[PDB]
């Protein structure tokens, strides 16, 4: 029975030994989010915040909640140029913002830099997710800083932090990443939430999100870790949360942004990519890579 | 191809990127065992050692190797009184010692204490494995000390240590446990070995072991952890070993053996068991529990 009203429970959280009807689950989820924000001084009451929005359940849900709590939540979507996948992601995301009258910023990777994640992978030599991850972190930050956002929110959740933690133990982040001179802050307001929890909010709130996952991968290390931890969690609710809980610079020559070297990894990657595009005659020889500067 | 001779490989160890024919796998396993013994000063050349032998693959294999290396390896088996299971375990174990002319010590739990692990569980209030585990640790030690063994060896392996480590991270031991006044030392010479590795040695050496597992459990926490870690290991060989590696008193009033209280957990358990047997008229009222003393 629902713990708040005593009518039919629509969501059960064995992790928390808690059951709620639709309305009170939705109420709890939102309130629990505002709790994380306050417990870690993540945001200011109506603060502008740049939300990294993929079109997936977590980031749409997050965009949804932060609005509800009255923050000025601007979304940033990055069209990564991964085929129909990147196309659908953008569509969904745009559909979402359109319906809610939220403002959406979009960076199209091929229009801005000349190559989509696939060609970027082939040319940089990195695995697609390495190139892609690096490209996502850089551009979100740059967009943030360029547009005056003190802070940036991602929809990373309990499953993510625990999977990451587990990955490190096998192969040797905090709710708030502190603002620095060339770095906006990164808050994860869904850090305590289960994936199943976020998915529940998303379904009960009627949010249409992109069900398709990205073609690669499909061999993700993160996925392997999540299965193994879910296999445990199923039989031992609260395992992930216990696990987690238990445990707890220079300016780039090309672009001005923070790095521990002369040239940042991002500039270093697009530099080489451009160089090799030239050698293979894909770019004119007199073209160079000019990153936007701080 | 086998790394030592170049003929057909019979065992592959992706964990180690190593392949060996039967003869050279057997040679490697034995030599790797003698390595663990020396690297951690576990044993002396012909030292007497009490081997906890269940009749399973690990302890028979271990009993086999320690003999081969010329240690005086006496086995200890505990008939725990768990139905046909405890019966078969004893048979297998006896068959093994008989064929190799090794000496086997046996403690039958019902003959010594009056109850088998099942009744022991019901009467102590503990889950069978809690009563059983406590009973096994106590009796092995007592037998060791009573018989003048400085040291005791168990067949616990990499899978076991990693499963245990994982269990603690979710729900908050060393190769050598140091001899103390009332405690013989405990060496695990198979601590670096995979389960699959030990099983391989066992099969290639032609050792007949007890394939049946114990009726409870069948819900083991240790089992859950091992699956989840194997699920990872399959896709990422060396995960367990990385995981592991990365990370790295008073006398009892009744019985004289070490404890952190007045009466040790073992004496405390059999005491209550006897008391409740009396109340239920299963023991005469004038009978008391007299544990053997140091
Ligand atoms: S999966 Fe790899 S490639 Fe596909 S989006 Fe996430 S990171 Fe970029
Ligand atoms: S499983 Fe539980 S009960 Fe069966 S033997 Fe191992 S410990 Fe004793
Ligand atoms: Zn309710
Ligand atoms: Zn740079
Ligand atoms: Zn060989
Ligand atoms: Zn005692």
């Amino acid at each position: 029975v629902c713990k708040v009203c005593g009518q039919k429970a629509q969501v059960e959280m064995r992790s928390r030994g808690l059951a709620l009807c639709r309305e009170h689950y939705l109420d709890w989820f939102v309130k629990e989010t505002e709790r994380a924000i306050r417990r870690h001084r993540m945001l200011l009451p109506g603060e502008r915040v740049l939300v990294a929005v993929s079109g997936g359940k977590d980031s749409l849900a997050l965009w949804d909640v932060l609005s509800r709590l009255g923050y000025q939540a601007v979304g940033l979507h990055i069209e990564l140029g991964i085929g129909e996948y990147s196309k659908r992601s953008l569509e969904v995301t745009q559909a979402f913002a359109r319906e809610r009258g939220l403002e959406l910023l979009v960076v199209d990777l091929k229009e801005a830099y000349g190559f989509g994640v696939p060609e970027l992978a082939r040319l940089s030599g990195r695995v697609a997710c390495s190139a892609c991850g690096l490209s996502k972190r850089y551009i979100i930050n740059q967009v943030a800083v360029e547009e005056g956002f003190r802070v940036v929110a991602t929809g990373h959740n309990l499953d993510d932090e625990a999977a990451v933690l587990f990955g490190n133990l096998l192969n040797p982040q905090g709710p708030v990443l502190p603002e620095k001179p060339g770095l906006a802050a990164r808050v994860k307001p869904f850090y305590r939430f289960s994936e199943r929890e976020v998915l529940s909010y998303t379904l009960l709130r009627g949010i249409r999100y992109l069900h398709e996952e990205c073609p690669n991968a499909k061999g993700a290390k993160s996925l392997l870790y999540k299965e193994a931890l879910n296999l445990v969690e199923r039989s031992m609710p609260g395992a992930k949360l216990r696990f987690l809980d238990g445990f707890l610079l220079r300016e780039c020559e090309r672009c001005g942004y923070p790095t521990t070297g002369a040239v940042c990894a991002f500039c270093r990657m697009w530099d080489a990519v451009y160089r090799r595009a030239k050698k293979r005659k894909l770019l004119p020889e007199e073209v160079s890579f000019r990153p936007r500067v701080k």
